[PDB]
Formats: structure tokens, sequence, C-alpha cells
């Protein structure tokens, strides 16, 4: 057989009907007053377009110039959108739609893959399936990020270049579950290596956790690099991580929970009572709010799962119980006493179980961290000052290791995972996939929310400035004399607004060097500066006294708490001098090491993005936008206002032009005197008009090497 018979392959993509209502009747989309259309059949036309609707009345001549029709159903569920003959947000949404209902999540929109969430598990991922996508065209192969990712290890292989996977997408859009697809297309491809494979689900534990958008909610930005030799297999695997919310550790929001790991934990009976466990919430006061456990998830399950991929990836019975131990004493460090001596601001605990904590985390002093939490020595100039802070003070303090203990160890993961993965026979052509946490709106918006939708702005960016402006500026001289057509997707304004020279960021580290500054000083200095200026930025009325940020993907206010904190994320000297002389040895490797683990958060994921924007623009791009459905996480709903406006944000409708306007397919005199002329050479029985050179030819359009290979 093949991809012909109508079987599983053939069952997943298309369906045929037997009713044929085609004819000379033509139509129109047409909304009321919200972007919420209906089908119109046309009943007449001269300078306008009288349409006849019927769906709650009749006749409307209003159309005109604007007007904006259907396509035929011959179009009606298409593969690739740049073949309809009409374009607009109705007309796009519909082929989508059509698609949808008929569970077919991937359409092609001129080049870059498109790809709606089902939250259903869709049997479209099998090795049947890999092995009936090795190897085989765009025009051969229906869209599947099976095709794309193929696509790009075939142009790294046939152009002999560095190639990249970009998954755009909000919050729950699909971009880790495409991502886990993409890495487990090339291991049965190009490809023990399995590894790879298991490392993804072990840094979901630790890195992964539950928002009110998504249930397994990636909390950090990641960057995989699959690396190959020579010939294409498989030579090893990098991993990056980003903006990990840290903080969600010591605090969560209503409905929502911490880590998965923490609820995987005291859900096994490993010390079957050693590392002083107990009962998922109320015990412990890092996890008793709001919710325990995820619907259809299993958590004591979850562990085996984890488990299975530290003993596949290396990671020995003593070093599994050395980062439970870690995660167990977090969890102890949640529930101190921080009472009172002195009833005014001495704060003082009146004997807690905090010696099991210490007793689980590295045999440390039960007598210190008492004393190196409660009065932790500082300095004035040149004089060792003892400090005896308040209970604000120490419950910040607690948190600050809590969330330091914790990030570092997310940090040893990653080398420890690369020292595995990336150590081989690394060097030659690699394929980069980017999986960025989305962008978030909240109900409270802090400092890690602006880090996240700074990320998925400059990534935004990073697709206009390579499908336009890059584009045109090839077309210039050797292109048609191009126009040229503008586009008023840009968003260097609200980039600006955030970094360089003035900017946001460097506003808010100028208050950390500042002593005297506080929350109220900076967001004046902000306002000050601002407002009544920049159109981007929005200082709230008499709302709040936060602050507000128009992005591609809509305005977002930033409440400002802690921040200047955030920013400089202090841990006491005398608790860093603790751990360092500390019994066991994963955690001493988590403060001795400097190695792994002055310089503002802000500044250093400002550079860590410059980074990685640098590693891309030396890539050849292969764009994946994820659209999610709704808001309710629920399957088959296809909601329109939160469709039609992903596609308007990301600037789809605008990449399905240029793409039919422009030249998407450029080439010199070679890979066909043997060759010179794009003119004469090319002359020698059908088309012989749609192209365009003048100097260093030729400018061909997408539908002519389309069928010269074919
Ligand atoms: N292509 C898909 N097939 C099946 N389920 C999917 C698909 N994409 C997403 N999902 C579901 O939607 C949820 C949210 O998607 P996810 O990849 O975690 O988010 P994000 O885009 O923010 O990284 C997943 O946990 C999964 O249940
Ligand atoms: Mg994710």
């Amino acid at each position: 057989g093949e991809a012909a018979p109508y079987l599983r392959k053939s069952e997943k993509e298309r369906l045929e009907a037997q009713t044929r209502p085609f004819d000379l009747k033509k139509d129109v989309f047409v909304p009321d007053d919200k972007e919420e259309f209906v089908k119109a059949t046309i009943l007449s036309r001269e300078g306008g377009k009288v349409t006849a609707e019927t769906e709650h009345g009749k006749t409307v001549t209003v159309k005109e110039d604007q007007v904006l029709q259907q396509n035929p159903p011959k179009f009606d569920k298409i593969e690739d959108m740049a073949m309809l003959t009409f374009l607009h947000e109705p007309a796009v949404l519909y082929n989508l739609k059509e698609r949808y209902a008929s569970w077919m999540i991937y359409t092609y929109s001129g080049l870059f893959c498109v790809t709606i969430n089902p939250y259903k598990w869709l049997p479209v991922y099998n090795a049947e399936v890999v092995a009936a996508y090795r190897g085989k065209k765009r025009s051969e192969a229906p869209p599947h990020i099976f095709s794309i990712s193929d696509n790009a290890y075939q142009y790294m292989l046939t152009d002999r270049e560095n190639q990249s996977i970009l998954i755009t997408g909000e919050s729950g859009a699909g971009k880790t579950v495409n991502t886990k697809r993409v890495i487990q297309y090339f291991a049965v491809i190009a490809a023990l290596e399995d590894q790879i494979i298991q490392a993804n689900p072990a840094l979901e534990a630790f890195g992964n956790a539950k928002t009110v958008r998504n249930d397994n909610s990636s909390r950090f930005g990641k960057f995989i690099r699959i690396h190959f030799g020579a010939t294409g297999k498989l030579a090893s695997a990098d991993i990056e991580t980003y903006l990990l919310e840290k903080s969600r550790v010591i605090f969560q929001l209503k409905a929502e929970r911490d880590y998965h790991i923490f609820y995987q934990i005291l859900s096994n009976k490993k010390p079957e009572d050693m590392l002083l466990i107990t009962n998922n919430p109320y015990d412990y006061a890092f996890i008793s709010q709001g919710e325990t456990t995820v619907a259809s998830i299993d958590d004591a399950e979850e562990l085996m799962a984890t488990d299975n991929a530290f003993d596949v990836l290396g990671f020995t019975t003593e070093e599994k119980n050395s980062m439970y131990k870690l995660t167990g004493a977090i969890m102890h460090f949640g529930n101190m006493k921080f009472k009172l001596k002195q009833r005014e601001e001495q704060a003082e605990p009146d004997g807690t179980e905090e010696a099991d904590k210490s007793a689980y985390l590295m045999g440390l002093n039960s007598a210190d961290l008492l004393k190196g939490l409660c009065h932790p020595r500082v300095k004035v100039g040149n004089e060792y000052v003892t400090k005896g802070q308040n209970v604000q003070q120490v419950v910040y303090a607690k948190g600050a290791l809590a969330k330091a203990v914790y990030e570092r160890m997310f940090n040893w993961m990653v080398t420890r995972i690369n020292a595995t993965l990336e150590t081989k026979q690394p060097r030659q052509y690699f394929i980069g996939v980017l999986d960025i946490a989305g962008f978030e709106i909240f109900d409270f918006n802090s400092f890690e929310q602006l880090c996240i939708n700074f990320t998925n702005e400059k990534l935004q960016q990073f697709f206009n400035h390579h499908m336009f402006v890059l584009e045109q500026e090839e077309y210039k001289k050797e292109g048609i004399e191009w126009e040229f057509i503008d586009f008023g997707m840009d968003l260097q304004a609200c980039i600006d607004l955030i970094e360089k020279p003035m900017g946001i960021m460097s506003i808010l580290e100028e208050e950390c060097m500042f002593p005297k500054a506080t929350d109220m000083t900076f967001k004046a200095k902000l306002f000050d500066n601002h407002l009544g200026k920049s159109s981007n930025f929005q200082k709230p009325r008499n709302p709040e006294a936060h602050f507000s940020l128009i992005h591609y993907a809509g305005t977002v206010d930033y409440n400002i708490i802690g921040w200047l904190q955030k920013n400089k994320d202090p841990l006491n000297e005398t608790v860093v001098d603790l751990y360092k002389k500390s019994s066991l040895k994963m955690l001493s490797s988590l403060f001795a090491n400097y190695a792994g683990f002055f310089q503002t958060v802000s500044a250093l994921h400002r550079e860590n993005l410059n980074k990685l924007m640098t590693n891309l623009r030396s890539t050849h791009p292969h764009f994946v936008r994820c659209i999610i459905p709704n808001e309710t996480k629920s399957p088959g709903v296809i909601d329109n206002p939160l469709v039609m406006h992903q596609l308007r944000c990301n600037g789809v409708l605008e990449g399905i032009r240029i793409c039919r306007k422009g030249f998407p397919n450029r080439i010199l005199y070679g890979d066909f005197i043997d060759s010179r002329k794009g003119a004469e050479k090319l002359l020698g029985d059908i088309d012989h008009n749609q192209y365009k050179f003048g100097h260093t030819k030729v400018f061909f359009k997408a539908g002519l090497l389309g069928l010269l290979e074919e």
C-alpha cells in the first residue's frame, strides 16, 4: 500500500462528501458590530453588493469596497491558505474551523505551519506515522509537525547549514507538546539515545507546574539543540533554561499549584519516614493553598515516570535520594515559627521542627541556621555587625533560601543532563527547537510575567523581521523595483520601552544600585519618564499605582511589589556560608561551585536573550504557530474572537501576502556556457511570464519551482 488507501493516514487527514451544492451561488461573510460572521447569499451588484443573509432578515446593500467575500466550497478545508482566491480574517478562520471540526489541527499558511490545540489525544503521532513521513516533500505530504521537522532536517543536508524550528504560542497553545514530537521524530529518523526522549519528562517535574491557563504550564524557556555529524546521524543534544518562576516555590495564587515534583514525592513511600514527609496539603505551607491534585493526572504514577527517566539518564540511587532530600527540606523550611522575643520588632522561634529540615538538608547544625536566619552577620563599612531581624524579614530571608536552593538545584540538573546528551562527539550541523514560556495575562502580573512578555515580543519581532523587512530589502533593486508594500506590524516601540536607553529595565537597574530607592520611588520614576511621552506605556488613572504596557498580543498591567528584591535576589552570606559546610554531597556542589552559580536579574535575562537571538539569526528559521481554540481548556470548541485575533496579532494573514505578492524563490546561475540567462535558458512550452530580475537574477513566485521539481 501507501498514503492512498483509506486507512489511518487517509482516515486522520480530510474526508469526502457525496452531495455537491456548488453552482453559481456566490457568498459573503457578514458580522453584527463584533468579530463573529455568518454566510450571506449575494443578491445584486454594481457599485457595491446587495447581500441576502436570510439568517434573521434579508437585504443589506452596505458592502461596497470593503465587502470581503466567501471562497467557493471547493477550497473549504484546504491544506495551504496561499491557494485561496479571497483572503481575509473570516475566509481564513473558516478554513481553520472546517479542518478542526474534522480533527485536523495542522494547516499550512504560505510557508510556516499552523497548529490549533485539540485538548484531546489524536492518534497521528505513531511509529507507523514517523515511517510514513520519512523523506517526503511538502506537496507530497499533508500538514503535520513531522513534515515541518522533516523539511528542516532535509534542508540542513541539502543546503548544508544550521536550521531552527520556532514554535509561537500563548500559555497552553501546544508548544511543549509540539516540541515533544519534533524530538520524538528525529530519534526514530536519524538515530542509547533514548535518553534525549527522557530528558524532557525529567525537567517537567521540577520545571513545569499548574497555572489557570495550563495544567502542565512550562515555567521556563527551553532551547534544545539536536546535534548531527557529516552524514546526518545524531551526534548529541544541548539544553538551555531561561526565566524560571522560582517565586512559585514559596507562593502560589488561588486555584494554582507548586511544581509537580513536590506532589509526586509525598505520594511515593521511598523512605517508607527518613525524610519526615506526610500528607500532600495541610502539613506543608508551601502547598496547602488552593489545590493538591490535577484532574485525570496521577501524582503517584508520575514519580514512577520520573524515577524511570533519572535511572535511564545516569542519575544514581544516592543522587536521587539527595535531590529528594532537598525537595523534602524545601517543604520542611516552609513551616517556621518566627514569633516575638520582645513583642515590638524582635523575631524569635518558640521551638520548632526545623531540626528535621536541618537533618535532611546536609546535617547542618540545628543550633545554626536558627541563628543564620534570625540573627545574620552584616558589615557597616569594615565592622561585622550582628542584625536581629523581625518576623517579616525572617519570612522573606527563609524564602530567599528556598528559591535560591531550588533554582540552583534545577540549574545543576541541566548541567548533569547535558554531561550525558551533549557529551559524545559534538560539532557540525544542528536543529534548534525553541519552547519559550508563552504570552501570559493574569489578575496579578509581577516581574516574571514582564520577563515572559518581553521574550514573546522579541521572538514575534524575529518573525516580522524575517517574513517582511528582510525579504523586502532583497527586493529593493533586483525585484520589480518593489513598490514597496507596508504592513502595520512593528513591535520595536514596545521593545525599546522595555530595554535600550531609555527603557524599563535600565530605570529598574538604576534603582537596585540606589540605596534610598523603594517600590514607591521607581514607579514614580517610570511614570516621570514614560507617561504622556510613549504611546505604548500607560499610567493607570486615579486603576491603581501600577503600570500598563501595550504588546502585539495586547496590553498588560504589571504590579510593583518585590521587583527591586526580585531583581537583586539576595541571600544573606551567613546562610550561604552555612550550606557550603554541610553533610550531603549534592547540596555541597550547589553552594561551593562558582563556575556554575553585582549582575542584576534583568541584565542577565537581557543578555541570555541577546545570546539566544544571535544564535537564531545564524540559523535558517522554520515557524510553527500554535493557536489556542478556547480558554476553558475544553475540546471541540473553536471560539470566533479568541482565534480570529491570535492570527491578527501573529500576523498570519500578512504572512500569506508577499508569499503570494512577492518572490519566495531566490537562486543564481547554478543547480540547473551551461547556465547564465534567466529568460533565455529557461524559455525552452508553458508559463514564461511570472518572474522578474535586473541584475543578480532571478526572483520567481512560489507557483513555478513547485512544478519545476515535480
Ligand atoms: N497537539 C496536541 N495534541 C494533543 N494534546 C495537545 C496538543 N497540544 C497541546 N495539547 C494539550 O494541551 C495542553 C497544553 O499544551 P502545552 O504544550 O503544555 O502548552 P504550551 O503551548 O504553552 O507550551 C497539554 O497539556 C495537552 O494536554
Ligand atoms: Mg510549554
